[PDB]
């Protein structure tokens, strides 16, 4: 009677659902859901990459609090999360896919498998289908049982070359559409959900696609013509990007078209190459949509659609060639701006939210809706007021994101160039109505983007005419960090009668 | 072979040992130790009051990390501390006094005595003598057994009135000097240490005095003439103090001479009153000094002096009427500037350190000296290079302190006047060679004190001529927060072979 | 290169593989494995029912040590088990089916799903396929997706009635053979194991069948003619069984043919009924065998058969009408005597073991073979010496089993009749070469079965001619309990240099 | 309002307070308390020695359950004890002395001081004064400060030799009576208890004396003439003792007069020697008595006597030359029979209890009286009904004791002579109204003592006339083990609504 369906699409841009790229991709099921629900237009990931972003989404805390700042950085074992809190509400959190959680070494034996991968499922989640990108054993066994020939898992991602053996960038995937990673995970959800109907269930479905190595099964590989797509938003050359801030030198080098596909090691970043990858990515998104329609159809068929809290989002964005860069290890909005659709029984269908919302607001929304206590450790705030077309009077007027550009055992390109250590790798972003401020822990100058001017296309931090804006935004950023320190026990008080707690948000 | 003697005097100002007040107080044993050891002249508490400031000293972390931000705010049970780490080195940490540790409610039964007091001993410490200000059962029993008449513990702190019954502000204490709180604790140390000689011991001895309720046993009560003491450093009136920044309104109103003594509820803050309290305070510091000489004499007599790491400091300072304020719930240096003497076998005797040192540097110094691994959670750095007259090239160039002006269950005077909640109570101080910057989490403007100008006697943050200094120092403060986030697991990495760690400090 | 395949068949009698019933059932794959491996002929479960038996098999301890004495009795969270110990060896224990583990309430939130079922998976096991008898959600969803009509899970177990609607006892199951519980679990193993090939895997496959509610899909339902089967071994009537020991009154009443099937509430225990249930049970065993052949074929096809430790056993026996009783809540051998086949690279193929072996010997055998330390808590001993046709000189000369006939919240039929409480429900069995002794914690007399006389068909404990045998066996039983008390820390010693441990078995 | 005073005298025989030795020793304060309270005449320790016997008293469990079976054998960290349970009731358990608790290696760092001694204080106890026999640092420091000359702690226990330097067996102790171990501990209790008056306190005071090395300060050393004392109860020679059962060979050889004193390595067990040790022991018991009178006087003086639950007992007994043996590593009653006096407001003064009581009954009595839930793990039963002169109808009809004659790292004299390992060291004793039965885990025959015949002076287990009594008592012993298995979670049940518990005791 009270179900929770939490879908995370890895790496889908907000502008593909609504915005600059929306008219160049077919997303009917996601657009039909938005039409029958609440869409959040100013929704941003609080951190990057995949690991820190998921840690934040699943714990409801900023990276400065949860401290799983990089892929492989452990998360404290006693950190309250959506699964642990939903278990207190009597739910068995069902997992279809991955959580990308780096386990606490203090909670396991040194030789335990859980400490050998940063793709490991988070404490509290009950895994029904394991579908981690680097280990998709059920999907790999499915392809082997289907009669697909592959001596290595990496061979599965190589696009089919031409008849003459010539490698083809947008060549169809070695697997048919019905045997794809997207189709298979959806099939596993539909093979396991029927018996859960009637009881209160919590299902967490995580789609990797669209995501590198970029390959799509027939007909999605060529469904979109690269020649009819818009070119990425970028300055004329890679050196013009690096000229805006020295940070962009390592950023445009971190990822490339050559690292986003398998079988093309010497791949040149030409307009033909860039547009092909862009078309493959969009085809993978239409494939995800198609399979999401089947998930929705199942809820309607079982009469469970109206009695379910549906949460659809993307973990982080993707540059997609924008600003001569790929991936999400950068400071531009496209790496953080993510779609968010929430359907709840009695919500305002077709309602569009313009207020800044954060990835950390998801966990408290779910707990609020089920009627479970939100821990004080949670930095995020429930989006429930927005569901009935309203809003809280004391809402955020800016959004905040973090990044870490250090790696403890293998120094990053930024560390090799600028010479900072792994305690000074933190980057912070503050998105104000007019400005975007970027501040580094390391000895790198701030970035300032004026949306009333050139926007993200010009770093104006060195301009003395913007000194008062720079000082005001940086104090606003300083205050945010001071107002959002670890609240696990900071609102508890030791009194003569015992320990007494104060609720963080009223 | 390797002993550790860690003495902490509560509320002793740095300027009493060396500085403005040094010539008005006799501290021969502390000054003799400084002459035979290393003195740290720019040593500051990283937080306040007692509880937070004790949590920082004993954990080696900033309050932003340990999160025991106010008296009664719980400290995480799994937080590494000097006692837990010394236990790994094979030491039994002996406690003579108090730690003022607010226990983790998650680690105890709801009705446990440990959760009813914020004066409770820290995990790992083995208590030999209990001597917490609000308790002191061994000392209270010593007083009853010696035949002192008192129906309430609060009666013990009331100064002896005149023969005619007239209350006397600097009246001698009810107890004789040999029966005092200072004498009794020293006697308990000397009644228990003889059998520890020969074995490697770690003793932690904590003197409350000098500390309110201000009362000194004969002859200390009147040893210093209030009429011959210098007046406090202050602006002419209370309104001049508060005109500098609104924070000082509630800050000068938080403590008073009337709250620093027992039996004078209507006590007027006259110059006669202020100077009397100041003379009583200095008399208690001299009595602490005489008893510390007995502790040193014991080490020399047993031939344990040369083979012992001696650490002598104060937890925090005391305004003592300076700037029309009392206590340590403020932002001025007198509340944080603390004496620090370190004697180690082979140190440079009489060496004076001018580099900025922090209270969090004590725990890593002890661990380094015993040869025990310093946890990555520790924000402080070992002072060991300074002991042989050297100094690390990458050492601190500024000091950092924090305060919390909010109370979750009982709103403070600042909360009542300024309207902020318990998530916005944080204050931060950055002490640069020239400037001191104060920044609030709440919507209160910064403070800026120029030490080449009027010093602390003028807040220059609103002066346009200091706008560039203000912006530069605030970025330096922002970077400090970003460079010192929780390091418990942030330097650990999940690899294909298991979890691997990176050492924080060089 | 070093794999572990651990198969548990729930409720299969030892005499079906080799013995009295072997010639009346086809088990070719299990018999082919025995021909190419080591068979253990005197193998007994140390406890009953399913829960305590599994607890013992998975922990390697007697019920007197693990204390999970009934279905629903919690097992201590820190109890070392095969999964926790295999995780230390670097294995991810893969679960296909169930463990029937009652979780520790001290380790979970009061409202957690893990505390609402005693079928919950054991700590350390990674569940790939959930197949718990009372909740087979993947199998129930498979039947629903296949187009099977059922409004209740209990309807799935009702045998197909005749054309005219007349209920038929050995009617075929509502599901076809390819859609059965046995077939489905085997399919899930084969859908997930291919990608594990090459790496060291540990797979735990648990078959419920043969087990009530007795129903078999076509053609297994009628494959064996009830008219050509031998009748159960029993005294002439139910009252003759109860006359041997008053214990047998509640035992023959606990289970019945009517409780072993669904859709026959008034089912009479006629010879026609008893033989039909017996034929259905044997058909379910041939179905299990058939699917085990597919598991073996997969290992051979992948070239993983010779490099795998294969362990095949049954958890507990089944009375199957023997002694006018059904199930395993009794003291006769048929309830405990279980098949055991172990194949290891380099073992003696076709070797038959006659020495008494216990269910607790499985966990130490696996750990020994992988080269992982066996905890001292483990009461069982490695069967590795028997694999090369040898045996240890200090082996057991008797086997030991336990049962609990109390229920804390709902008093059993034994408690209602004899009037004992839930601290006196323990029963103990000692199987000597000649005698079997049964001793009760409650005020019920012992049982003594002389195999050189009438065997289990006559309780001779009241015969004064057997007083010396009774006294000798009871002292042997007393000594066994005293020699097998909780060894978790009893072999550890606190010394002046620290804690030192002594290995339980050399 | 509700105080708990728990005094434990180490090694005081029951027959010294009332019985065979009572007329040869002055115990006025203990006898005055018995006259104003309830005395338990059939009170026995459930295990031995000190460590196991202290673990049973403080946990309320049999050694078969708590498993700290020898000195140095760790006790599980999560074992509920009197201190942990009293902390739930809001009490701070104050310790004056020792608990002799072997800590759990799983709960501490490998190098922790707590894992280097089996005299370490039990979890939950708040140590006020440390006074363990192998340590006693406060008492050793009291001795150095008072000016006693000793270069080694062992020199303190050497009796003062004659003027000519001739060693004297009953020579006065080096220290004066006012400086003794007994006097000093009492002084520490009285120096710390005054400030606890008014509040609800729980004080645990543990006197080592009477206990080896046997030495008494003047005038106690010679207060009793060894020539006027009765000789021990024994068979004529050592070989007569050992002829009764081979166990007594190593048991009479384990301790001797030479091992019960310091400075006499070649001490002959003559009647003069034996009687001298006996007179010294009785003199130390009289000195314990004088100091207990001061503890009682304090309660009366403060008006806290009538409002306090007073529990006075001994941990175990002492052979004292009886049966040619010393100490408590034996099976005779003198090693277990201990005095027990309980005073509670409203009890029947002068009431004498004859029912069998056990050391495990103390913890549940205290918890019951304070109104705190008794855990199911507790094997003991509250003695509260007996306090008002009543007796439960389902009370004990026999008492049960255990011993362990094995040592994991250093094989005992029994292991060396009989050849059994450290899993077979358990001994069990059952005291019936007429018989005493002794059963070994190792292959040693039982002992049977008829109290209507020769008592303990003849082992009658081999007599055919006692074969039926032997079999009956051994079944009663078997049933006791089966009725008292670990109850930590065995009465908890996993249900569809969660975990539900059943109360152990009626």
């Amino acid at each position: 009677q009270s179900n929770v369906l939490f879908i995370i699409i890895d790496q889908l841009r907000a502008d593909c659902l609504w915005g600059a790229l929306a008219d160049h991709v077919e997303l009917p099921h996601l657009r039909a859901l938005a039409q029958d629900a609440v869409s959040f237009r100013r929704h941003y990931s609080v951190t990057n990459p995949c690991g820190p972003s998921r840690a934040s989404i699943l714990t409801g805390q900023y990276a400065m609090n949860h401290r799983s700042v990089r892929n492989g950085t452990p998360l404290r074992h006693d950190t309250p999360n959506i699964a642990t809190e939903m278990r207190k509400a009597g739910y068995l959190p069902l997992l279809f896919g991955y959580t990308d959680t780096s386990q606490d070494p203090r909670a396991y034996d040194a030789n335990d498998p859980a400490l050998k991968t940063y793709e490991f499922p988070m404490r509290g989640f009950h895994e029904v289908t394991e579908m981690r990108l680097e280990m998709s054993y059920p999907w790999q066994s499915h392809l082997k049982n289907r009669g697909y020939a592959f001596d290595d898992y990496a061979q599965v991602y190589v696009p089919r070359p031409d008849a003459d053996g010539t490698p083809r960038l947008n060549g169809p995937a070695m697997y048919r559409a019905e045997d794809s990673d997207t189709a298979f995970l959806t099939d596993q959800f539909l093979a396991n959900m029927p018996a859960w109907a009637g009881q209160n269930w919590f299902a967490h479905l995580t789609y990797i696609r669209p995501h590198p190595p970029l390959v799509a099964p027939a007909p999605y590989n060529t469904m979109y013509d690269p020649a009819k797509l818009p070119l990425p938003a970028r300055l004329p050359g890679r050196d013009d990007e690096t000229a805006e801030h020295p940070f962009f030198g390592p950023a445009t080098r971190y990822s490339s078209p050559a690292s986003f596909v398998l079988g093309f090691p010497d791949l040149e970043p030409t307009d033909e190459t860039i547009q092909t990858l862009r078309a493959v990515y969009l085809g993978l998104a239409t494939e995800v949509d198609t399979h999401i329609g089947r998930v929705i159809a199942h809820l309607k068929e079982t009469g469970q659609y109206d009695d379910t809290l549906i949460v659809v989002t993307a973990d982080h964005g993707e540059m997609l060639g924008d600003r001569h860069s790929w991936g999400k290890m950068t400071v531009y909005d496209a790496a953080y701006h993510t779609p968010l659709i929430i359907r709840a029984p009695g919500c305002k269908p077709g309602h569009v939210v313009e207020a800044p919302t954060e990835s950390i607001d998801l966990m408290p929304t779910i707990l609020d809706w089920v009627g479970q206590e939100i821990p004080n450790a949670v930095d995020g705030r429930s989006l429930r007021p927005f569901l009935t077309g309203e809003a809280p009077s004391d809402w955020r007027q800016y959004s905040f994101s973090e990044l870490d550009i250090s790696e403890p055992l293998d120094p990053t390109l930024w560390q090799q160039e600028f010479g900072f250590g792994p305690s000074a790798g933190a980057v912070a972003i503050l998105r104000d109505a007019r400005f975007t401020l970027v501040e580094f822990a390391a000895d790198l100058p701030p970035m300032l983007f004026d949306h009333q001017g050139e926007g993200e296309f010009r770093n104006v931090a060195g301009d003395p005419a913007h000194a008062a804006d720079l000082a005001r935004l940086s104090r606003q950023m300083l205050r945010h960090r001071m107002r959002n320190m670890d609240h696990t026990l900071s609102l508890c008080s030791i009194t003569h009668e015992g320990a007494r707690t104060q609720r963080r948000y009223d």
